[PDB]
């Protein structure tokens, strides 16, 4: 298959993607401009745009994206696990309990009080889920979906709540949903699935490559995945899913802080931004040594706009270039050579150099 649906590439600087929403409204002509001159690659969060819903937040914002850069791609976060109320869709799903998610107890199940977990083996609510998907890409002007949260469907531990028989038609009512999402959408939209999670013997990999074109890491060096052995699984996942001619979405953190670290979110935005500029180069580094053609860097602390979404660093301006070898790993020291660059980092230590040329 031919991948020129996919966005725009280049190594003439860091490749970078956003993934966020702005909670209270559609982004401001200079925030559009941030975002498309820095980036082809834009995946919109439930909640984007505010009172108007997602869809419609969605949809908006992705025209006037691609008015001033017809080249990025706008994609449409679409939880494929958990019904949030910020999409007028949610309103739909309310009105059709029939296909609830029920546990053994015969409760319903929900992940949080507002927050009900979507039975994928019910094919009614897959041609559902799969027509919003469609009516977002086909008929809007979003290029693609992201399917989040099938590390949540795969935990194990949902077989105490539904009983092995359900458990295995859930896991295999993801590979269908996918399946369903591919045709409904057809052969030039995205499909972007939050999967590959580093978790020491509890690995998961790019384990949904067919019909998808984008896989993300969303906790590089962070939360469950802090270990050596962790970050190298990660990095040398991205290396293998973007050999695989994947899109790969690596989602580097800050020093470990985030959205949910509560202490780090009460410093002042001064202080927050001193962090992140003093501890880009480890991730960076990571990202770097495995980093493959249509990899793309990610480096903020959360998915709102204002959680780092807008921040710009220097080292993402400085010359890459192609790289010039495959990723070297002699234990736990990784190292790769671009054209403008070297790049060497210690998983053990976690130390990371960049000599940028």
């Amino acid at each position: 298959t031919n991948k020129d649906y996919y966005p725009e590439f280049s190594w003439k600087t860091v490749p970078v993607a956003f993934h966020f929403a702005k909670r209270n409204g559609l982004m401001t002509d200079k925030e559009l401009d941030f975002v498309t001159s820095h980036s082809n690659f834009i995946v919109l969060e439930k909640g984007h745009g505010g009172d108007i819903r997602t869809e419609k937040g969605i949809d908006n914002e992705a025209q006037r994206i691609k008015d001033i850069n017809p080249k990025a791609k706008v994609v449409f976060y679409w939880n494929a696990f958990l019904d949030y109320n910020l999409y007028d869709a949610h309103k739909e799903y309310e009105n059709h309990k029939e296909w609830w998610l029920k546990k053994l107890d015969g409760n319903y199940d929900y992940k949080s009080a507002k927050v009900k977990r979507y039975d994928l083996s019910n094919p009614a609510f897959r041609k559902w889920w799969v027509s919003i998907a469609k009516k977002a890409v086909v008929d809007g002007h979003a290029d693609g979906v992201f399917m989040d949260a099938f590390i949540q469907v795969i935990n194990k531990g949902n077989i105490e709540l539904w009983g092995q028989k359900k458990y295995d038609a859930i896991q295999q009512g993801l590979k269908d949903l996918i399946a369903e999402t591919r045709a409904a959408i057809g052969e030039d939209h995205l499909i972007v699935y939050n999967g590959i999670r580093s978790i020491p013997n509890r690995n998961v990999g790019n384990d949904f490559p067919e019909h998808t074109d984008a896989v993300m890491i969303e906790h590089f060096a962070n939360f469950q995945s802090k270990s050596k052995e962790s970050m190298l699984q990660d990095i040398l996942e991205m290396e293998k899913a973007g050999k695989t001619g994947k899109i790969v979405v690596f989602k580097a953190w800050p020093n470990e802080h985030s959205w949910i670290d509560k202490n780090f979110m009460a410093k002042p935005l001064q202080e927050k931004r001193k962090i992140a500029r003093a501890n880009i180069t480890f991730p960076l580094a990571a990202f770097l040594a495995g980093a493959q053609e249509n990899s793309y860097f990610i480096y903020n602390w959360g998915y709102r706009m204002d959680d780092g979404g807008l921040e710009w660093y220097p080292e993402l301006d400085k010359s890459l270039g192609k790289p010039l070898n495959e990723m070297k790993v002699h234990n736990w020291e990784l190292t790769r050579n671009y054209e403008h660059a070297s790049v060497w980092l210690n998983l053990a230590t976690k130390e990371a150099k960049i000599n940028w040329k």
